[PDB]
């Protein structure tokens, strides 16, 4: 007693928005630095029977019967995700069920410091995410600024984590989990400093690395599992698994730990988990152990140099002058260009990318840079040679862009007039649609 | 530079297991209560490429862009929502990014309550769920414990809710949220006297529906909407979708709440929504509003009087005697076994079913019933007459788990090992694998 036809017909309406997404991904060139394109094996996954399931708890330990090639699922998962991050099942655990980063910081933060309890993490601002503790003047904006109690650390002039600020502040508030790595930081991080920062304090290390996590795992970038209490990890930014997340955990640093993430992430916050997410980060953490996704990693950060230094070489200004991620903050500064402007004239030609604060910047009101990224197109296939084109297309509309703003004016609604039938968005568009088109694409 | 070769070729090893998880769902006789299976068109929604794309904030409220064929979904989404339980785009919102039942409830609770916030809810032993404010004695279960402050009512010697012991308790602990709506509760549920007890303390009516949502969409049992500020359902159980959650607000009777469930659950709680997760609830959503849904629907509740019925003709007890949706708690006392042994015994012929307990437990180490529920087998096609049969199979069950208790001791250790390699069961299980996998299996 159910519908068994096809997508197509049983809801028309929704399958055609969901052919134009499909064209629409196809013929952008993406440079959002948080996003990626699944593989066919990880979507058939999340298209699986196996969330028809319930099976709270854990392998071995399921509240449910039934849920015993669920429990393989879910311990293949764990096993696939200690190999991949290079650590021994000694050492380290991994909760598997996190529905999401934000869900995994809350839940592992929760789990180290209670309700009320004291954390530490880089400003948003700056480049911190949303959950690690931020706050307004007015507002306790994410509940890690309102359940907690957080301070918010910043960068300096140059766009660096300014450690002896981070000192300053831990030793004068005195916290129980410092947070490191971040959403906007095209720089790698001091995680030993950090560390030894923390000990002064007693405090906690806490190591995001949703950014750069394909990085960690293929040995390229500093290793914090050599420091860190507890590793968070997003599934579907770099690392290119579905949207899902991980927690690390130390046990030989922290004995009771083990037990102190898996209470929190159930059941203090969640209730069953999604197995067909399980199952797909499964999929993909087997791709990511392979000498070929090494390859990938390694490309992505070659696209990340070759493209920075196209548009330096256009005289263009970076945050910190360089990558050394896959990640750029390109500063607009000496255009006299907001990031939203760009971020708007980007959207008319299908270049996908945001706009993002800079040291010089005092408030998230007017942010004078855009942040890229090569993840996306790097699993679309473009070569080093290739950053040229895009680099050769972001100077373009950087140069469109302020032409558009001495035309039409410094406020936002009165630039954005300018956009629709520009002869040469429409050309610069067409240029965009007709190389990205023809990209391979998952 | 992807692979794109077929799951089974990529990860056969996964591949296996999944067929295998596959097959057993197939062959099994499912009365989890909260259990169903989703159709085709729901799983190439949850496997579309959809979720490559960030997309935080709200329609036409993005932080990104490239997201108006991701507003296109989401719109559809609230709007397909609102229509299916009967409620007015002008009176009534829904938030449909909550990835699951657990967040949503948590995240519409801190919108209304904030931290330290006071909440009633069920007790989990009495069958309310653990986001309705769980704890123990020395421990705080669940987050929403701990991050309010709650206070758990129970039910009455026969079953059901005693609202006059829900008065006692809110006048004496003046509650800002009452929560109704359960985990295993077999009788409906008279909104309109919890809409006056918070009317006399000025507390706030929360309604999780989750269990019995396709029942108050289609007309068939009480409506919360009448009386209710909040109105939580997951879109998994009854109402047949994937795992994701809703979040009700009535904006006639709270000017503000539509921004304060919003702002809750992004940026508080939330990053990114999963927008797979947002196309397959559209896509449920348009079927729930079909009357063939209505007949399914019809057809879930003829069952479980069928079933209530059936086992009371063998002189199986139900707690309240009956049901009144989709749902039968089986009082096992006259039988001297617990729920556990018979999950046990349900396990071993493929037989899925739960353990619960009942008015008389105080103790959750120790329940003496089970829950069953008729969503998953409705869906596979079963007919009321069909109920005698399941009716006969767990008679059979009940009767086995008797006789191996005398033969093994009170003692689950040991109960267990009469399972392997019995007679009776293998030829029950047979029974039960005959006439399920040969049932309708989308
Ligand atoms: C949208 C989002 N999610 N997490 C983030 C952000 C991001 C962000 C940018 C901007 C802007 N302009 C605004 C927000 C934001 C999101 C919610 C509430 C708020 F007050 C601000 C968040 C964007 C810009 C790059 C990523 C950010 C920054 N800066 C960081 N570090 O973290
Ligand atoms: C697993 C789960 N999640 N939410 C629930 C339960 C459920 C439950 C049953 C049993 C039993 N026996 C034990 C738990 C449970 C789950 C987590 C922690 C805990 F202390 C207890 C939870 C289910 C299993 C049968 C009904 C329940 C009850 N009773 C209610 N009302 O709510
Ligand atoms: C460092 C970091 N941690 C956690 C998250 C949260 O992941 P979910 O959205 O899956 O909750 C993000 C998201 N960052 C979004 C971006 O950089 O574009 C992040 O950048
Ligand atoms: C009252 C209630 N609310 C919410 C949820 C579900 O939350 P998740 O989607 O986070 O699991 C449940 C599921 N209860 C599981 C069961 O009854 O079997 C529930 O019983
Ligand atoms: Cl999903």
């Amino acid at each position: 007693m159910f519908n068994n036809e096809p997508l197509e017909q049983i809801d028309k309406e929704l399958h055609d928005i969901l052919a134009d997404e499909e064209k629409r991904q196809r013929e952008t060139i993406n440079l959002i630095a948080s996003e990626n394109l699944t593989n066919g094996a990880v979507r058939e996954c999340l298209g699986n029977r196996v969330s028809n399931k319930y099976s709270e708890g854990y392998p071995k330990k399921r509240y449910y019967g039934g849920n015993d090639f669920i429990d393989k699922i879910e311990e293949l998962c764990q096993k696939r995700a200690l190999e991949a991050f290079n650590v021994s099942d000694e050492e380290w655990g991994v909760n598997v069920q996190p529905l999401s980063g934000s869900a995994a910081n809350v839940q592992a933060l929760y789990a180290l410091v209670g309700v009320k309890g004291k954390i530490m993490g880089m400003h948003l601002c700056s480049g911190g995410h949303l959950t690690h503790g931020f706050f307004d003047e007015k507002k306790k904006v994410s509940i890690t600024s309102d359940m907690f109690e957080s301070k918010l650390y910043k960068c300096n002039s140059q766009g660096y984590v300014d450690l002896d600020a981070v000192r300053e502040m831990a030793l004068s508030f005195k916290p129980k989990v410092i947070i490191c790595g971040y959403t906007s930081y095209p720089r790698d991080i001091d995680y030993q400093q950090f560390r030894q920062i923390c000990d002064e304090v007693n405090a906690y290390l806490f190591a995001d690395i949703s950014h750069i996590s394909s990085f960690v795992a293929c040995n390229i970038l500093n290793n914090p599992f050599l420091h860190a209490d507890v590793v968070t990890t997003t599934t579907h930014k770099i690392l290119r698994g579905p949207r899902s997340a991980l927690i690390f955990f130390n046990k030989k640093r922290n004995p009771g730990i083990e037990q102190k993430i898996n209470s929190a992430v159930f059941p203090s916050f969640q209730g069953g988990p999604h197995n067909n997410k399980i199952a797909a980060v499964a999929c993909q953490l087997k791709e990511v152990h392979s000498p070929a996704f090494k390859e990938y990693t390694q490309q992505v950060l070659l696209n990340s140099k070759a493209l920075a230094k196209a548009l330096i070489s256009k005289q263009i200004d970076l945050v910190t002058n360089g990558t050394d991620n896959h990640l750029i903050v390109v500063d607009l500064r000496k255009f006299s260009i907001t990031g939203s402007k760009l971020q708007e004239t980007c959207n008319a030609i299908n270049v996908s990318l945001n706009k993002n604060t800079i040291p010089s910047d005092v408030d998230c009101v007017s942010p004078s840079g855009v942040r890229i990224g090569t993840p996306a197109m790097t699993t679309r296939g473009a070569k080093e040679k290739d950053m040229e084109f895009i680099a050769d297309v972001l100077a373009r509309a950087i140069k469109i862009t302020v032409d558009l703003q001495e035309q039409y004016g410094k406020k936002l609604v009165d630039f954005k007039k300018g956009l629709p039938g520009n002869a040469q968005l429409q050309q610069l568009k067409q240029e965009v649609v007709t190389w990205a088109g023809a990209l391979p694409f998952p």
